[PDB]
């Protein structure tokens, strides 16, 4: 297709000269005007995949930190992607942390990030949710199409739950799934919360108020869920990759006992000195680098958890290749985000053909077949 290959040279030169994040801004900026490009084409049957209930259309979503703010839903999963995360968000707006804040190393295909959960606040971004939901019900190319809502903290925030509460009852409506984001770097003393004790009253205070939202209304389910499954959003956690053994061991027991849908596997990470570009850098990496960290993250969880808890993938997600190894591991869906940095526009056709030519290859009848094999 042409326009891909115009939108990827559009894509190469302006991050040859601007800043990255102002780059990011502007193709956002381009998908709210609604002038990039569709893939209109339809997607592998034996590609589909699912956690518990909610159906993705194809194995392939964008990551949390992409669209924080959720002004750009429909052009962003119209480029081929069954599903996106917005967010995270914060109750009350927030400026992040100072620019500029995103710095990218092409050559080792990773990036870091010190952004601080920069964001419009949860009533914005539930207004621009509500307005996606809107144009959803008259849109062919967004039926079946999921968003899940990604919520946290104010920077200054000392109970995090009230925080996580607050989102819930405003956009938990709109959403087909929350992720619980208690692993980003880039907010001191959040990644504390990824201790059994507090994870466990996290996690259950959060099903609670979801709960909630559904017993105090007196409306249809058919009105209550303004989302694609016109279900109860269903609740992931998002981990950091920077735990030990044990702390690994802690956390999926208590995922068990609240009996959460899934877990994303993994956030950035902060071990990876080996990039000279980011030496002088504060942030969490993503790319290429962080790759094998998450996938070993994905195998073991996996193990940890007795197969039982389904998993969404993130780090280092870049070829059909890269898309397997985390299936394979125990991964049901992929997340991208590093791939759309450097691959561009056409990242979602790209990796769903090589997907789709692998699953051939290696003799698998579908995608859920290959899942957990290695
Ligand atoms: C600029 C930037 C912002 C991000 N913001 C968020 C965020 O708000 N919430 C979140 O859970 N992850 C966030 N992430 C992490 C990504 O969602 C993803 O998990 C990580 O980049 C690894 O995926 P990748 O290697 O394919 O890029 C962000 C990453 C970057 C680079
Ligand atoms: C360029 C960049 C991007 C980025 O590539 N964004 C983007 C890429 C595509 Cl292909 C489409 C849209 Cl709408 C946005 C995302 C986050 C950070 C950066 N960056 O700081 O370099
Ligand atoms: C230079 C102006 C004359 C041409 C008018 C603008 C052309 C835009 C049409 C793009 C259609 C793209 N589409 C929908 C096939 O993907
Ligand atoms: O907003 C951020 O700074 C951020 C959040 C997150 O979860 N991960 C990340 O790398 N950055």
């Amino acid at each position: 297709n042409p326009e891909f290959f115009l939108y990827d040279i559009f894509l190469k030169f302006c991050l040859k000269y601007i800043d990255g994040e102002i780059c990011h801004d502007l193709f956002l900026l381009l998908g709210k005007y609604n002038i990039l490009p569709y893939d209109t084409s339809n997607d592998s049957i034996y590609a589909c995949t699912n956690i518990k209930h909610l159906d993705f259309i194809n194995p392939f979503g964008v990551a949390a930190g992409f669209d924080k703010n959720g002004v750009c839903i429909d052009s962003i999963l119209k480029l081929g992607f069954s599903f996106i995360e917005i967010g995270t968000i914060t109750p009350r707006g927030q400026t992040g942390n100072a620019k500029p804040r995103i710095f990218r190393d092409v050559e080792s295909r990773s990036i870091i990030n010190s952004c601080g959960f920069n964001n419009m606040g949860c009533d914005k971004v539930t207004e621009n949710l509500i307005l996606f939901r809107k144009r959803q019900e008259e849109d062919k190319l967004l039926s079946k199409h999921i968003v899940g809502v990604s919520i946290g903290k104010n920077k200054d925030t000392v109970n995090i739950v009230d925080d996580l509460k607050y989102c819930i009852n405003k956009i938990g409506r709109y959403a087909d799934y929350i992720a619980i984001n208690v692993s980003s770097p880039n907010t001191p003393g959040l990644r504390d919360n990824q201790e059994a004790g507090k994870l466990k009253n996290i996690i259950l205070s959060v099903k609670e108020e979801i709960d909630n939202l559904e017993k105090n209304n007196i409306m249809n389910d058919e009105f209550l869920w303004f989302n694609t499954t016109k279900k109860k959003p269903l609740v992931f956690v998002k981990l950091a990759p920077d735990l030990n053994q044990e702390q690994k061991k802690e956390i999926a027991d208590v995922l068990l006992e609240t009996n959460i849908d899934g877990m994303i596997i993994s956030n950035t990470t902060t071990q990876i000195n080996d990039i000279k570009s980011f030496e002088n850098k504060k942030g969490g990496v993503s790319g290429a680098k962080l790759k094998d960290i998450s996938t070993k993250f994905i195998c073991e969880m996996y193990n940890y958890t007795n197969k039982q808890i389904p998993i969404i993938a993130s780090g280092g997600i870049f070829s059909g290749l890269d898309a397997l190894e985390k299936i394979e591991a125990g991964a049901s869906v992929c997340q991208l985000y590093s791939c759309l940095v450097f691959n561009g526009m056409k990242s979602a056709v790209q990796i769903k053909r090589e997907l789709n030519h692998l699953l051939y290859q290696r003799g698998y009848y579908n995608l859920k077949e290959a899942i957990g094999r290695k």
